[PDB]
């Protein structure tokens, strides 16, 4: 299984200055849980937008796709291509490519499912933002409920699969 997770504005903003525009620790932690103990594949500006207690991501096999192929990446694989990211020589039952938005339009073709985050947050898109994929009718999906977050925001959780 090959699964793309992604949080996205309603206006499909994922990414911003570097980071990710707004805080939902509920997000974070629906993260963790699904891709704990996982492959997770990210491209190299994503890589370097982890937070230091999180770059690697702990518990997880990090793999870093980049074009500089003698890229140091201290607890992580690195990788030259989307392709030998999903072609591990020791299979995971659950690979899940967690961004940015280079890698999801070249993951999207190959995957199988995702896990979107939904956020009520109002950030009309700026000129240098990453956007989310757009999922069309070769996927369907179910919806969570609305939910508010501890931190004030409304969000909620899509799940899609590959028709
Ligand atoms: N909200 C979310 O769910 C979420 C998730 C993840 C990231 N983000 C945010 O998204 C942003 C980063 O996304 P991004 O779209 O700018 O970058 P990205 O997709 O993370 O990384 C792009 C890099 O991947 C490498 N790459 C792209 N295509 C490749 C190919 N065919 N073969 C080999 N390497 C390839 C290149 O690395 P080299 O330049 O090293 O060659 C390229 O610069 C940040 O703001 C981040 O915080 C948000
Ligand atoms: C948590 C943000 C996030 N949320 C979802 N639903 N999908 C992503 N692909 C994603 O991005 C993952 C890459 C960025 O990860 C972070 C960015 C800022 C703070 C913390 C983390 C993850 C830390 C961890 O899982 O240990």
């Amino acid at each position: 299984s090959v699964g793309l997770i992604w949080a996205q504005s309603t206006s499909g903003v994922i990414g911003r200055d570097g980071g990710i525009p707004w805080r939902l620790p509920e997000d974070l932690a629906h993260f963790k849980r699904l891709t704990m103990g996982h492959t997770v594949v990210m491209g190299r500006r994503t890589w370097d937008s982890l937070p230091a207690a999180h770059r690697p991501l702990p518990g997880r096999r990090n793999v870093v796709v980049t074009r500089q192929t003698g890229l140091v990446a201290h607890g992580a694989q690195v990788v030259g291509s989307l392709e030998q990211a999903l072609s591990p020589a020791e299979p995971d039952a659950e690979t899940w490519v967690i961004g940015g938005a280079q890698i999801y339009a070249l993951a999207l073709p190959l995957a199988n499912r995702c896990e979107v985050t939904e956020v009520d947050v109002d950030l009309p898109p700026e000129d240098e933002d990453a956007l989310a994929p757009v999922l069309d009718q070769t996927w369907a999906g179910t919806s969570g409920e609305w939910l508010v977050s501890r931190s004030g925001l409304r969000y909620r959780m899509h799940s899609y699969r590959r028709l």
